[PDB]
């Protein structure tokens, strides 16, 4: 037993410095640059939250697709993935694996990224967002990428982004609504009808689905209602034992993975402590806790 | 024996016919008109869900303020509240009380309605929506109405409405996000700092709050995070025992009230049975179940 934090975030120094050359106004546009452990690898390693934790690292949301053309974005993402792969290789007692960035403005190249994940031990999946370039993840534009991941058995990490079209976006509730929207949009566009074996890991314990499963069941038909159960979820809800229990009740124990949203929310290095405590406070077996902390991650990434 | 369903909906026959003369596009724009237990009283009573249930009745969201001017709206709301009061008086073994409509385009008249609730035994509170006139319920314009209800110890029923400014509104998730936005907007505009004894009952079990309380506690300061616990909630989430448990853990047993959203979602007459079952399946005491089914409502309505 060792704890695998399946959803932690990083900004690798060379990629970050490449993205500053693309737009030097980025430290103004993105407030989370302040967090030292996101930016500074030695800071992260020094103030490491638990010695019994390894992290699965993915890029924080400064994606090249939002700043450059299709070709330059593909080059920047390949470079970022290479750097991410190196970080796991170089620090294998700290990083369990890395989640690759996709150039969603370059569909051909994004498909190549999915294919390259099988060829690299350090790259463990790819990260998708609830919206790419102002379109839903469920948009036909990105469906080939999702189809490729299903075909090759690559697990996808799904992350929220603010929808700028919606007024009153905030850090409290908007991202969770965005996660729920995206799942609904994927489900109703027949994603799991076409690809039942596709694995998506959803940030923040499946967002609004466990609490409002009663609605899903009564609004959607049988096949689509049950398709919401195909998602895997992390535990990144900052504690909350009974909410994590509700998530297990809906998804089953094998779909719930330890995840923290590190280094965010808890300074300096994320919420490893409060989340670990909340999983430990669950009235479930030790086998079940080991699945959450450890086993479910390895089931997810099996190829 | 008696359960009090604190959040059930009704379209009183005379009121609905008055509204049809204002807008003939009403059955077209509002699809839920086909539910015959909502608008036809004898149908509702014939097909009554449970003999040991009394309902607290509020209007479904066809409100004068969205179609008529401030004078006509105030007039129509007064006529609706009178008919609502009449329905309870005339059928006291079915209706435990009624929730009044506010003309939020007529603040003067809205305040008078809050005042009228003390004068009338059949009216037990007033209904507010998450947005009125395309503005937040937290807008300064509506604040004297909330202030009056706090002053007069009138409880308010809060109901979601689609925010038309946001794309991709659906029946699964969008209403729950709007309740959560509303609560945050009220808390952060110092509603419970100015009026800590104000009682607002929130539809759908506090929406996203019990699941994402960890997010609330880590983003907002002490006083505003804890203000979210001042809301009372119903049990209108279509079953889901462990989610109901999550809400009890967050709000405490005194703040969780049986409510169905009747007659919606479950034909012909609402989800009384799946929700009653859900509450009976909770691993709590009979006293606690009694509070939920019955006692919390009567504490809520105490003047
Ligand atoms: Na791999
Ligand atoms: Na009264
Ligand atoms: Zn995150
Ligand atoms: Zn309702």
């Amino acid at each position: 037993l060792t704890k695998i934090d399946a959803y932690a975030h990083i900004l690798p120094a060379k990629y970050y410095q490449k993205m500053l050359s693309v737009e030097p106004n980025i430290p103004n546009m993105f407030p989370f640059i302040k967090i030292k452990t996101l930016m500074d690898l030695d800071e992260r390693l020094t103030k490491w939250p638990d010695q019994n934790t390894k992290q699965v690292i993915s890029l924080a949301n400064i994606s090249p697709e939002d700043f450059t053309d299709s070709k330059t974005s593909a080059e920047l993402c390949q470079s970022a993935n290479e750097e991410l792969s190196n970080l796991v290789d170089q620090h294998p007692g700290k990083f369990a694996g890395a989640v690759a960035i996709l150039p969603m403005n370059n569909i051909e190249s994004a498909c190549k990224v999915i294919s390259s994940i099988k060829d690299d031990e350090n790259l463990v999946g790819a990260q998708i967002f609830t919206r790419h370039l102002g379109k839903s993840i469920a948009d036909k534009e990105f469906r080939p990428v999702l189809a490729q991941a299903a075909k090759l058995h690559v697990p996808l990490w799904m992350h929220p982004v603010f929808d700028a079209r919606k007024p009153d976006n905030n850090l409290v509730f908007s991202w969770e609504y965005e996660l729920s929207q995206a799942m609904l949009q994927l489900v109703q566009s027949d994603l799991f009808q076409d690809y039942p074996n596709l694995k998506i890991l959803v940030h923040h314990a499946g967002a609004m689905v466990p609490f409002f499963s009663g609605r899903i069941d009564h609004i959607l038909d049988e096949k689509h209602a049950q398709d919401f159960k195909k998602f895997y979820v992390d535990t990144a809800i900052l504690g909350n034992t009974p909410a994590l229990q509700l998530a297990i009740d809906y998804y089953g124990i094998d779909h719930v993975l330890f995840g923290t949203d590190a280094p965010f929310a808890v300074m300096p290095s994320g919420a490893d402590q409060i989340i670990t405590q909340a999983i430990n406070d669950l009235t479930i077996s030790d086998k079940d806790k080991q699945k959450i902390f450890h086993d479910n991650y390895y089931s997810l990434i099996k190829e």
